[PDB]
């Protein structure tokens, strides 16, 4: 205030500082573009590792002796001696071992250990998550900057929906939010092609067969009511803000905070750290 | 669950070991990514250097704004709300001879630090007295030698009465390996020895003097005593370790002092200097 009340030398110097602030903001925009470029570059390196562990998880690929030995040495260095093999386990025959190809409930176990997301999982969700093979992540290059999430389900054996893959998208605002980070814009996601309502874990179901007391027509009914589930992660909050959504926008904002927290958790912890979160060592 | 872990078939344990190996490879990739980020950040620090130097010249009064920069600032003021800078008729009547009697921006950096939440707690009035002579706050990235960043504080020896050092700097150091989350993690920090002009001006100590005809020792003797005290300039001379005392005393020392010190260093580096102006006016809050 008084700095404005100070002579126009001080005001004019502040004006120059603000012009330099705008120029610095331009340099900052350049830096942000550069760091997203670098992040994409190294995400291309992340993807092979994540896909490899996903193939191991689903059982689509097998380990190798050198990898097992390296993990042995690392675990001994980690002090997490629980993973260590014992002779009683060695006694198991191959016929006993191959009864399951992938790690049972790998992701479900990992998501159960993960702090916030585990609260979202219901029993039917847990059963569904058993068919979850992989979680993949991607960055949005066009238009608004943002990052996208992918899940792969073995839809062939999945009894609940035909969606081979589900994708979830996040958006950021146009300009650099203050403090030189990117702040969120609303999110969008897929809709699930449930095979039927009984198998729809986002829904609880009622069956009714009736003869209408008013018209005396004969009818059989299939009825639906939505419920909370891990897959409420999809059907994300509709819009950041719009005139018709305001009453919805209350829930959209709250669920947006929660869903951004969930996605941030996935992005930083789970997809970059899966093994420890499965084993619980990440706790 | 230990029981479930035991239940894991030997094949499943082998697969888990392979997965942990993959996680280690991921940590290696994260190391490479952090190296690239550090180098790019150094490059854009080089690009920031001109603008920061120019604003420093403006702050010190060594340079005067041009009408072009003035008009651009006026436009940016018309944007959002900064009409505090819109110059009024009463000021245009003034003359540079009257205005330039105060050259530069009084207490620009001291004001900037005080608005900064965490660090301002450490600054005392005795520290503050030095900070009016602060006219620059600079960053350096320790590309050579141990990784980390160094902070630079500048003064005028001919102006300040406290020390003969034109520049005071603080340093922070990282471990050779990344943290678990993939971010950088810390090593012991170090600070400069302040070349105080005299102990009386020195602000990291409180002193007392006595004189005794000590019959207990039959000594006509003069004595001096020095006590460390709390002050922001304790931000320099950070803690160090000695093995035996380390595990009892410096364990808690490292638990507390290092946490506060790293928090303050990162807060300066990230929040303050890139927004050196908004923090001074307070808009950066």
């Amino acid at each position: 205030g008084y700095v404005g009340g100070l002579p126009k030398n001080v005001k004019e110097k502040l004006l120059s500082l603000k012009t330099l602030q705008s120029e610095l903001f331009e340099v900052e925009k350049e830096f942000q573009v550069e760091m997203f470029e670098l992040e994409n570059k190294f995400l291309q390196k992340y993807k092979p590792i994540w896909e490899q562990r996903s193939r191991i998880i689903s059982g689509q690929e097998q380990p190798k002796p050198e990898q097992i030995a390296k993990g042995q040495e690392i675990v001994e260095s980690l002090n997490e001696t629980e993973l260590l093999v014992d002779e009683e386990e060695k006694a198991q025959n191959d016929s006993e071992e191959e009864q399951v190809k992938g790690i049972p409930s790998f992701w479900l176990t990992a998501l159960e250990n993960l702090p916030i997301v585990c609260d979202t999982i219901t029993d039917r969700d847990a059963e569904v998550l058993e068919y979850l093979q992989d979680i993949g992540l991607e960055y949005l290059t066009d238009g608004r900057p943002g990052f996208k999430l992918l899940f792969r389900f073995d839809s062939s054996a999945n009894p609940f929906f035909t969606n081979d893959i589900l994708c979830k998208t996040y958006f950021y605002q146009k300009e650099l939010g203050y403090s030189g980070d990117f702040i969120y814009d609303h999110a969008e996601g897929c809709e699930i092609s449930w095979k039927d309502n009984a198998h729809n874990v986002t829904v609880d179901l009622e069956m009714r067969k009736q003869r209408n007391k008013t018209t005396k027509q004969v009818r059989t009914i299939e009825k639906i009511t939505p419920i909370e589930s891990f897959f409420n992660f999809f059907d994300p909050p509709k819009i950041q803000n719009e005139d018709q959504d305001e009453e919805l926008e209350e829930d959209l904002e709250e669920r947006l905070a929660l869903d951004y927290s969930i996605g941030e958790q996935l992005k930083d912890k789970l997809i970059p750290r899966a093994v420890d979160w499965f084993t619980g060592a990440a706790l």
